[PDB]
Order: C-alpha cells, then sequence, then structure tokens
C-alpha cells in the first residue's frame, strides 16, 4: 500500500488551501478524484510541467520512481472498484478526444493501462452532442448524483478530461427519523430558519486530542469505510485545519475506547465547486496551466494547456448513512455562491476508505444547506 500516505498529504495541502481564503464557506472535495486525474494527465507531460505535477501532488521522484506512482495509482484504483457486498464505491476516468486530432499511441496506453482510463473519439463540432457524451459519463458513473456537468463547451476543443467517483454508505450506528428535531439556524446577521438536527444518545468512538484543540468522532459505514469527524474547541477552527496530517489521523484509528454521550449532527446536503488553476498553482502546478505548458506527450499537433480544471462534489448526510459525488472536469465549468455564516461551532470530517487508507472525501461544514 504505497502512495496513499502522499495522497493523504495533498489532502490537507489542498484543504488548507481552500480553508485559508474563507472561514465561513462549506468545504467539500475528493482527493482520490483529483489526484487521480492529474496523475494521469502527467503522463502525457514533459519536463517543469510533468515534474511539477508529481510534486504537487506530494510526490518526490527523488523517492519514489514515477514508474510506482503511476503503479500504485493502478492498484489503488483497482481496490478502490473492487464491488463490496456492503457498499458502493467506483471511481472512472474518461477521455474524449477529437476525431482529425493525431495523439500520440504511448499516451493512449499509458492511461488506459495505468488508469483503468476510457478512450471516446467524438466530434467536438457537434457541441451539444459532444456534451451530452461527456454528461451522460458522468450521471452515470455518480448515479444521477451529477447530471448536466458541463454547460458549455469551447468550439474548438480538441481534448477533454474528466473523472468521476461515487461513494455510497450506511451508517453501523443509524439515528432515529424519530428523533431529528427542526432548530433554529442565523442564515444572516438578522434572521433564523428551522433545519433538520438529527439525535442520538449512546456510546460512541469518542476522544480528544490536545495537538488538534478538538473532539475526533469516528463514525464506521457498514463495509471498509469510516467517516471521522472533528469539533474544534471555541476559536480553534485555524488550528484543526493546519494540524491534521496522516499520523494523527492513525493514532485516531487505532483507538477503540467508546463512551456515552449525546450526539447532534444536522441532516446535510453540501456541493463545492473550485477552480483549481489557482488553487494547485499554489501547490507548485502552474507550468500545465500556463502557455509554456508542455503536454506534447498527448498530442503533436496542438498546443494543449490547462486553461480551467472544475472539481464538483456532492455529499448527503442523513440518518441512516452517507452519499457523495465527486467530478473533475479539466475545462471551463461555472462557480457558485455558497452562502457565508458561521454557526459557531463548525466541524471538518474526513471519509476514508479502510482497505486503502485512501481519503475519499474531505470537507467543512459551517453551514446547515439542505439545497
Ligand atoms: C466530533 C463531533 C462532531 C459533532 C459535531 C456536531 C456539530 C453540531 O451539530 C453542533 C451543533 O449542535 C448543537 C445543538 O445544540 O450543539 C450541540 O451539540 C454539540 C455537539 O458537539 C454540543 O457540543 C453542543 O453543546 C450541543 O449544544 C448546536 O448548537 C451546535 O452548534
Amino acid at each position: 500500500n504505497k502512495i496513499t500516505p502522499n495522497l493523504a498529504e495533498f489532502a490537507f495541502s489542498l484543504y488548507r488551501q481552500l480553508a485559508h481564503q474563507s472561514n465561513s464557506t462549506n468545504i467539500l472535495f475528493s482527493p482520490v478524484s483529483i489526484a487521480a486525474a492529474f496523475a494521469m494527465l502527467s503522463l502525457g507531460a514533459k519536463g517543469d510541467t510533468h515534474d511539477e505535477i508529481l510534486e504537487g501532488l506530494n510526490f518526490n521522484l527523488t523517492e519514489i520512481p514515477e514508474a510506482q506512482i503511476h503503479e500504485g495509482f493502478q492498484e489503488l484504483l483497482h481496490t478502490l472498484n473492487q464491488p463490496d457486498s456492503q457498499l458502493q464505491l467506483t471511481t472512472g476516468n474518461g477521455l474524449f478526444l477529437s476525431e482529425g486530432l493525431k495523439l500520440v499511441d504511448k499516451f493512449l496506453e499509458d492511461v488506459k493501462k495505468l488508469y483503468h482510463s476510457e478512450a471516446f473519439t467524438v466530434n467536438f463540432g457537434d457541441t451539444e452532442e459532444a456534451k451530452k457524451q461527456i454528461n451522460d459519463y458522468v450521471e452515470k458513473g455518480t448515479q444521477g448524483k451529477i447530471v448536466d456537468l458541463v454547460k458549455e463547451l469551447d468550439r474548438d476543443t480538441v481534448f477533454a478530461l474528466v473523472n468521476y467517483i461515487f461513494f455510497k454508505g450506511k451508517w453501523e450506528r443509524p439515528f432515529e427519523v424519530k428523533d431529528t428535531e427542526e432548530e433554529d439556524f442565523h442564515v444572516d446577521q438578522v434572521t433564523t430558519v428551522k433545519v433538520p438536527m438529527m439525535k442520538r444518545l449512546g456510546m460512541f468512538n469518542i476522544q480528544h486530542c490536545k495537538k488538534l484543540s478538538s473532539w475526533v468522532l469516528l463514525m464506521k459505514y457498514l463495509g471498509n469505510a469510516t467517516a471521522i469527524f472533528f469539533l474544534p474547541d471555541e476559536g480553534k477552527l485555524q488550528h484543526l485545519e493546519n494540524e491534521l496530517t496522516h499520523d494523527i489521523i492513525t493514532k485516531f484509528l487505532e483507538n477503540e475506547d467508546r463512551r456515552s454521550a449525546s450526539l447532534h449532527l444536522p441532516k446535510l446536503s453540501i456541493t463545492g465547486t473550485y477552480d483549481l488553476k489557482s488553487v494547485l498553482g499554489q501547490l507548485g502546478i502552474t507550468k500545465v496551466f500556463s502557455n509554456g505548458a508542455d503536454l506534447s506527450g498527448v498530442t503533436e499537433e496542438a498546443p494543449l494547456k490547462l486553461s480551467k480544471a472544475v472539481h464538483k462534489a456532492v455529499l448527503t448526510i442523513d440518518e441512516k448513512g452517507t452519499e457523495a459525488a465527486g467530478a473533475m472536469f479539466l475545462e471551463a465549468i461555472p462557480m457558485s455562491i455558497p452562502p457565508e455564516a458561521k454557526f459557531n461551532k463548525p466541524f471538518v470530517f474526513l471519509i476514508i476508505d479502510q482497505n486503502t487508507k485512501a481519503p475519499l472525501f474531505m470537507g467543512r461544514v459551517v453551514n446547515p444547506t439542505q439545497k
């Protein structure tokens, strides 16, 4: 089990970037979805463009040969897609290539082999049809969670890359709908609304960490998955965010001490949309997003470069479990206007696959959106 330790650090790194831009908006993204897409793309990149990408994903070529990295992803992806009898989890990569655009064989085979990618040739001259195919791919993979992902597509498009992840799990310790109650929340500084709050009194695998300055709760999903929640102490949100690390989570995953407690978890339906260019730029990956981008490993008759890279994720939480989807489109997609209002006691969460110890999703909940 390799590359998962890097994937984890990549998560926190990316999380911290989004976290220090605002502290009053909900956050949600899939490290796996983002890492798989850029890792696969690097196979067609060269020089700095290439090195910046793998390095920006928390990979150092001096510690692990590139061959093993692309290899670690191939196995990770194979393991994540292995059918689990108790939960649903799937990830897929798709390439939509322009008919008439000459490509590099080596690239087509590296992706299909290493990232189990699917290659589709489409006519981008028929923009409505090209979008439909892409959108049908994501909607099929996200089981209806994300439909009509791409609203507009450039006429001159010749290459498109999309990644999707889907997860649905049931709490081993579910809540009771009868115990859910409407509660007051300040939508703005001057008006409140009632939102559904789930409640349950019993034994929980809770604990408190000094280094993180917060309470840590573990919510197992039937299957090989788990959800860890972090409730920062007063004024210690920023502290939690910067202190989260792979090891810490490890020291907490090996604690079977459960105590009695009254859990209050709001019914949630959150989303997250981000143009990763600036954010990933902050991690060292900038060349591929510039004109000096070298992706001559994809095609030799087009000056490929990433102009935009939007990540979209949706997560629903209720009494019985969790359902979440994520998609990565390496092009333009509209941004949303998240509502900004902190209900004083925000929390961070991380959804993890016990089989590979990989972080499927990570977020921050400050607003009880029901969207
Ligand atoms: C790791 C723990 C994760 C649990 C996170 C719970 C977040 C909330 O739901 C917080 C929210 O619930 C209320 C309800 O009154 O607070 C109660 O529950 C929290 C649970 O931690 C208690 O600490 C509070 O004392 C309770 O009042 C909201 O007021 C609160 O903001």
